[PDB]
């Protein structure tokens, strides 16, 4: 019993963290096979971050300006290229600890674990959602750049690399091909993350988790259009039939129809929680996918 | 920027998890050097009232199947220490980290690697004042362990029972009044970890949330209110442990107690602090500094 924000076991990713140094700039890199991946702004000086011309900046750089550390052993860089916003440093040594892995670009509302890292060494692990506005709400300090986000299915699916801490304390970065999530660019100018919304299908998954664990008081019908008319008023993501189908297997195991749970949530939005808690939270939680809930509640393991 | 309930990196512990079977029962064990550690109720059948030394007498070494991955370990000795079984095996675990066994104190925090059938499921981050923990354990998780890291793993917890959750240190000594038998058992009234909530408010101020800043008070004055609200009383040791946070934020500990007293007596008014609509007590002062200063391992 119980329900917690659970992160994936992080061992397979710990063995892939390295420390990447270019000039005086030092951040984290990801060492898979004979390639190291890090944010391309590792080549930026103090003044260069304000308006970098990365192509011109990287032309001023040869292989020997890139110093890669893995624990103690230096790696020889024998090739460098830029792919979108990530630098790729080919090294002469395949990582012996390379897990089976894939590169993945997730969708708003999906979750993953971040291994927060400084100087190439793991500091901590926690779970995150890709917000609808393509930011993430995490714990990133200067130096955390290059930490990665991942899911595990024995195969590690890397989905996020950390690139930047914005004003308002929001966080942004790229997939592992270097394509930013959201409108952001790797330039130190003020950058607007637009209006966020609440991940509706996730809140519903979490109410199911609440029922599975004996937390039932909010159980109490409505329609998809009626619910969408309420949800839009409270800045909730609209609920599509696809989302109802993703909640199917929770509906089965819990014996509560998707539409009935929407009725319960509609009531919760219009009246708040009156000081009650759900799963020990005083707010409605939207960073659990339906997959997350079934995973935790059916004890899925990895190796 | 930002603040998250953050677990330790779990790699060194992952390498130590094995599956332990005795009869029909299978749960998790911890494999360090040539010794496997697991809850002694692995030997219990369908436990309403077990006599452990009598039940363990009917067991020989070959009655315990220990599997690390696809590899079967050979069991060459077995002994009971308090409520954990210690299975001696013929092979030292190659992946043994530098480690210690420690008994944490109520209010201290740690990470749990939830495990089933010897394989890692997930990691999350307090030992309640009433010696329970509020976790996520399904049937089969028993044997999963709690730990802090310093390159040294401080093993502090082993999971034994879903009542809420309860278990032992790594010498098999239960935290709290519990015993490993399937009778209904009462934990004490649970109370809020006052020094931790304060640490958390310091972290709030560090990240820009200051709306609750307000007045001052006295340790006895505050303690009188903490008592009313089921808070653990604040001692000078607590105040001293919050010292370094007081320096960074420039808010005196006793000034922070006054705001907390206001929050206790006024509620939160529908506002939030670090994204939570409740007061949060599962961050130690150590945790706040580790996260806010990026300590690594
Ligand atoms: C990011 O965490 C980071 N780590 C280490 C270094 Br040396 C530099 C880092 O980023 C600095 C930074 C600051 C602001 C902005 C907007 C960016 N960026 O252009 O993305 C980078
Ligand atoms: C605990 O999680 C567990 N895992 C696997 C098995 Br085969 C058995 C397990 O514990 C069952 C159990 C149930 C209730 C009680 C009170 C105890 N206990 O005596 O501690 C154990």
């Amino acid at each position: 019993s119980g329900f917690r924000k659970m992160a994936f076991p992080s061992g397979k990713v710990e063995g892939c963290m390295v420390q990447v140094t270019c000039g005086t700039t030092t951040l984290n890199g990801l060492w898979l096979d004979d390639v190291v991946y890090c944010p391309r702004h590792v080549i930026c000086t103090s003044e260069d971050m304000l308006n970098p011309n990365y192509e011109d900046l990287l032309i001023r750089k040869s292989n020997h300006n890139f110093l890669v550390q893995a624990g103690n052993v230096q790696l020889r860089v024998i090739g460098h290229s830029m792919q979108n916003c990530v630098l790729k440093l080919k090294v002469d040594t395949a990582n012996p600890k390379t897990p089976k892995y894939k590169f993945v670009r997730i969708q708003p509302g999906q979750t993953f674990s971040v291994l927060a890292c400084y100087n190439g060494s793991p500091s901590g692990v926690y779970q995150c959602a890709m917000r609808p506005n393509f930011t993430i709400k995490g714990s990133f300090l200067n130096g955390s750049c290059g930490s990665v986000g991942f899911n595990i299915d024995d195969c590690v699916s890397f989905c996020y690399m950390h690139h930047m801490e914005l004003p308002t304390g929001v966080h942004a970065g790229t997939d592992l091909e270097g394509n930013f999530y959201g409108p952001f660019v790797d330039r130190q100018t003020a950058q607007a993350a637009g209006t966020d919304t609440t991940i509706t299908v996730n809140v519903l998954a979490w109410l199911y988790a609440a029922v599975i664990n004996g937390d039932r008081w909010f159980l109490n019908t409505t329609t998809l259009n009626d619910f969408n008319l309420v949800a839009m008023k409270y800045n909730y993501e609209p609920l599509t039939q696809d989302h109802v189908d993703i909640l199917g297997p929770l509906s089965a195991q819990t014996g509560i129809a998707v539409l009935d749970m929407c009725a319960s949530l509609k009531e919760l939005l219009q009246n708040g929680m009156n000081g009650r808690t759900i799963l020990g939270s005083a707010l409605l939680e939207d960073e659990f996918t339906p997959f997350d809930v079934v995973r935790q509640c059916s004890g899925v393991t990895f190796q």
